[PDB]
């Protein structure tokens, strides 16, 4: 069992949970109510300077950053699946897509949504266009392969499946992007028997409810 | 020879150049004047949807995102050096640090600097504190090892060496962070004989001059 400090609703935490459930990595869960500021306590901050979740403690091996935990868990406990290609030529593409998500797609989701979700800010028209612009890039990126970075399912699809599944929950109009919508369906049917509903569908809603609420 | 569409001053491009020079990967350079908008032309946008640099074309293998190019080049042409540890337990830490840089340290550098550098915006006091807060996290991260993610020099140090060397050029007060300053010296002496001055020192200045100018 690997320890994971997380928050169900958290998009980054859900990537880790899905993968873990998919490759059978048993998780000893520790909810960290970031809202009540539990991550700021001395002993967690001593554990992780940046005091964020998800944070993994795999038998002493501490590590954070959802996407780094994906590659890691997969290298440490993966099997017959190939959610993280050994061939570097292929792994590069998967890496590229995971960086795309962290530094572009998701970042822009957080920018147009979380503020209003954290302080009731007003939506920013310009900040919504940038998100659309990125979805556009992704749309172009979905042309080459059947999946997002390989012609088979990989951890990139998981990361990105969580970012887009959230966008969708926020009821963002994804009509302009049919490849994204098409790949999004595949990701759901692919994860359905691995806790998608239980883990990601229930999480996107509460997170969307908190956005629509206020 | 691997093709690289780049811009000398660009921090992401300089990571790639340093590594490449360090591990002897010959580069066929193609300057892309982003200022004049050359990256927006049809044939580059056809090459890279997100039309950004650095962009590598290694014998047909197209790929972008400076940090993904680092791991790649190192897996494709590395040698006696170990700038990217095979042991996954170790690679994780190096990955974590590269994500830290992309999604945190560097991102916050771009936020407090490039606007005024792109549109003469005024510096944001709050946005400068966040950068300080991240340097603080990094400072805590430099405790465990002699270098940033290993007890030996890796590609993380290169990525991060470029981000902090830029911060420094912007004359940011780094007095509060002695570990960062200490590691920063090691990185310079480490890269000095691999084009540091020629590649990164000359690049940080022009970029700083463009910030101080306006
Ligand atoms: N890039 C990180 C982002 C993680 C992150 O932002 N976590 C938030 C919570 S959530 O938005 O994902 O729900 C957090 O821990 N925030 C508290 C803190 O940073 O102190 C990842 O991919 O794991
Ligand atoms: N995360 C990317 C960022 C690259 C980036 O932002 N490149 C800029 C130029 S620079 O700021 O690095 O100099 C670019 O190509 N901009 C043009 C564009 O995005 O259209 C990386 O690490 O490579
Ligand atoms: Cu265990
Ligand atoms: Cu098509
Ligand atoms: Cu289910
Ligand atoms: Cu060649
Ligand atoms: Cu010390
Ligand atoms: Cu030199």
């Amino acid at each position: 069992t690997t320890v994971l400090y997380y928050l169900p609703a958290s998009p980054p935490c859900r990537s880790v949970l899905l993968l873990a459930k998919m490759i059978g990595v048993e998780l000893d869960l520790k909810v960290l109510n970031i809202m009540e500021g539990e991550q700021l306590k001395p002993d967690f901050v001593e554990l992780n300077p940046q005091h964020c979740i998800p944070t993994m403690d795999d038998h002493g091996l501490v590590l954070w950053e959802s996407r780094v935990i994906l590659s890691y868990l997969v290298s440490a406990y993966g099997k017959d699946e190939n959610l993280y290609p050994k061939d570097f030529r292929s792994r590069a593409i998967v890496d590229q897509r995971l960086h795309f998500d962290l530094g572009t797609l998701y970042q822009r989701v957080v920018d147009y949504y979380f503020p209003t979700i954290h302080l009731g800010a007003h939506l920013d028209q310009t900040k919504k266009a940038k998100l659309a612009e990125a979805l556009g890039w992704f749309e172009a990126m979905l042309k080459q392969y059947q999946w997002s970075a390989a012609n088979h399912f990989t951890i990139a699809d998981i990361a990105l499946c969580v970012t887009v599944s959230q966008i969708e929950a926020f009821q963002f109009d994804l009509h302009p992007y049919p490849r994204v919508r098409a790949w999004l369906l595949k990701c759901k049917d692919e994860l359905e028997g691995h806790g998608y509903k239980e883990i990601n569908e229930t999480g996107a809603e509460t997170l969307a409810g908190l956005f629509r609420s206020k």
